[PDB]
């Protein structure tokens, strides 16, 4: 019954206009999980790049996107970072 962490990296390419996942949480906003201000994958768009690449999963905690840390940042900053990427997303997550 203990919590465990699997560290997973995925390289996802934008086919249209989105990475194809939704982020939830962050510092200073409603927590995805009580007491945890991490940024989590809360939805994977069916048929989008993240779904098709197949590695990431709903609930994964994002550690980094293109080597930009998603730890200790607000939700708004995470949205900004996603907005400022181009067609390539190297995503590292912690699955627990």
């Amino acid at each position: 019954g203990p919590l465990g962490s699997e560290v997973i990296q995925a390289l996802i390419f934008k086919d249209d206009g989105s990475l194809g996942l939704s982020i939830s949480g962050g510092v200073g906003s409603s927590s995805f999980k009580s007491g945890d201000d991490g940024i989590f994958v809360s939805k994977i768009a069916k048929g989008g790049p993240c779904d098709n690449e197949g590695t990431l999963k709903i609930g994964d905690k994002i550690l980094s996107v293109n080597e930009i840390s998603f730890t200790g940042i607000t939700h708004e900053k995470a949205v900004e970072i996603l907005k400022n990427q181009d067609s390539k997303y190297m995503v590292v997550v912690e699955r627990s």
